[PDB]
């Protein structure tokens, strides 16, 4: 089947658990690893569960 998966704009890895979606940039997300590394710090991101 076709599934919609979230891939990290930082490491191209899967975004599972908590996803950080930028509130300004279009279709931009980070995994918790890339967030921890402090990527995309200039913009406010939305943090919510990624099932
Ligand atoms: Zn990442
Ligand atoms: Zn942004």
């Amino acid at each position: 089947l076709e599934e919609e998966d979230v891939i990290c704009d930082g490491c191209n890895g899967p975004v599972v658990g908590t996803r950080y979606k930028c509130s300004v940039c279009p279709d931009y997300d980070l995994c918790s690893v890339c967030e921890g590394k402090g990527l995309h710090r200039g913009h406010t991101k939305l943090a919510f569960p990624s099932p």
